[PDB]
């Protein structure tokens, strides 16, 4: 579910997915176009092909399972679609922790009309 | 989160919430009136009473953290009131479990209009 | 901007965007496809072509000004753009208070896998 | 929030925060050590004490009402720390209007390196 999402980003970085990354580059938060521009944006582009992936899934509200108790993420045993799910959430958290050496305030709130170049495939 | 509730109805009854539970006799699903029918119907009332006691806290939608590993339902820490309202979940669950010996199917689709008697203090 | 929508939603329906109409149906929240399958699918379906006519917007975060001062919502005037997604924002939210009356909690999570129809054209 | 904060300089002093006010001398944009180098820096040093008042409010990104309507910026009603934070960054963008005479190009992209020697106390 996306709120789950929400708390694992927050949990891995300290910031809030609003607005730290909801609106970032080309690829954070719904939709994205062009090409990433950076390490984060690539997290964003990894998991919306993620979830693409996933369309016999309900990706924004299957709520799955996860653990914080090892001090890390770890997804629960479940169905196919909720351990799919918790994967693409659990990968991007660590990776957006994994690119706070890069992370730009001046790609925040990026605009589209920046972004439109040919679409990377995933 | 009642998804999450659903989740551990399933997994406990190995019946689907909807529809094997949320129409069920006269206190199963949202609301309800009158005397529980039976035990699965008690289930429903108890869980209702228990939600009754965390009027502080968003019981339908708050998501909490639970496990299934080792065959059980396990209320995993978090704030008072995911714990809390966990720990409704999981005794309704467990209590609808228990009570399959006198499941009905007849009572699947109960109408609230037999739901007359006086109602049950909590 | 989403969060300006999403209280544009609250003060019209007088439910929360979360859980009440971010899943709902074929289009209500993020994409959509399929046909509309109610009143309050219909807004939803709406909001997403009059976005659709904004791409040289930034649809998800540019804040525009709007008043509830007269007791009802009223854009501000500023920018094309702001304008533009402060009308779209403001429609939605009346419509879907317009469409209470036949608002199915049944629809609230509704799969993708029911929206597999041909998609209905703006 | 910032966003509406950048649009108030831009209606005061017809100039857009980025990039004409967001690193200007000492104290304009986020953060800020030793003296105000003028009247512009002074008003970011003012605006940065306002915030340091409120603390308990999310001074960068709660979104407030606010108002072009009168042919100035008037703050709304909402919750304390919205017109709270408002009411800073609405003075702020008017000092920064009021200041334009002494306005220079060259503190722009002001050195930290320059701004060493006892911080001004708020
Ligand atoms: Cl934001
Ligand atoms: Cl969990
Ligand atoms: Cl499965
Ligand atoms: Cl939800
Ligand atoms: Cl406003
Ligand atoms: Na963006
Ligand atoms: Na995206
Ligand atoms: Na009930
Ligand atoms: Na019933
Ligand atoms: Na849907
Ligand atoms: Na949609
Ligand atoms: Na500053
Ligand atoms: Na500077």
């Amino acid at each position: 579910h996306l709120l789950q999402f929400n708390k694992m980003i927050k949990f891995e970085t300290r910031k809030n997915a609003i607005p730290f990354y909801a609106f970032y580059g080309c690829y954070c938060g719904w939709g994205g176009r062009g090409r990433p521009k950076d390490a984060t944006d690539r997290c964003c582009f990894v998991h919306d092909c993620c979830y693409g992936k996933l369309a016999k899934c309900n990706t924004k509200w299957d709520i799955y399972r996860y653990s914080l108790k090892s001090g890390y993420i770890t997804c629960g045993k479940g169905t196919w679609c909720e351990e799919q799910i918790c994967e693409c959430d659990r990968v991007a958290a660590e990776c957006l922790r994994r690119s706070l050496s890069t992370y730009k305030y001046g790609y925040m709130f990026y605009p589209d009309s920046r972004c439109r170049g040919p679409s990377e495939t995933c």
